[PDB]
Parts: C-alpha cells; structure tokens; sequence
RNA sequence: GUGAACGGUGGAGCAACACCUGAAGGAAGGCUUGAUGAGCGUGUUCCCCGCAUACGCGGGG
C-alpha cells in the first residue's frame, strides 16, 4: 500500500541517541497487544515480527522490516 | 520486543541594622432687619367678546 505514518505528541519525548525504527515501535505495540490476549507470560519475540509490514531480502538472508526510522521535523 | 527497559535535583541558609516631614505662616477687611403691604372719591343703562342661534345666559371697560 506503500503508506507514510506521521505522530504528532504533546508531551516532549527523549532525543532518540540511535534510530527510532517504526518496525520497532509496531513490535511493541503487537508485543503489548499478545500481551493483552496471551498473558503477561509470553515469549515477546514470538510476536514481535508479527507486524503488519512487508519484509526486504538481502542477497545473502538479513531481512529486514520495511519500515523505516522516524524523522523528526 | 518504541538503543528500550531502570533512575528524586537534592539537602542547609534571617534582608537587616540606623534614621524626628516640617521649620515658618492673622480668616480677613467692609454691611440698620428693618422696610413694604392691612383706613380715607364716585349713584344708573351705554361701546367691544363668546355660547348660542337670539327665549337669553355668561365678562368685560
């Protein structure tokens, strides 16, 4: 579908040090939502590529979500 | 599995001490509470104004 996500928030957030990924954001949100259905005793990397996102093959394995790191304006 | 998750800006501290708003400055100078109003003249049909609508009422000099 090829879409873009914007947030806009009213309390200040932390400077991300290394990049905000939106695939690591969607792991947590789908982490927190296992959470709710599954229990709190879940493995939370059984869930986390569970994303609504495509998936990028490099030529040697090393996929990666489609995503990409939050820009900030 | 949001390079995440976890994390108290805290504890103590006198604004205060001293310091006269007031020294001097005229409410004065002129001015009837007594005046005014409270008593003394005309001797009989004649001009104007309204209501009417003339049978007379009212007023007026």
């Amino acid at each position: 579908v090829n879409l873009k996500v914007t947030i806009d928030l009213s309390n200040p957030m932390m400077e991300p040090g290394d990049l905000l990924h939106l695939d690591a954001l969607l792991g947590a949100l789908r982490v927190s939502r296992a959470r709710a259905e599954h229990g709190d005793a879940i493995n939370p990397r059984d869930y986390h590529y569970d994303l609504p996102l495509e998936r990028y093959q490099a030529p040697s394995g090393d996929w990666v979500f489609k995503a990409s790191a939050f820009k900030l304006k």
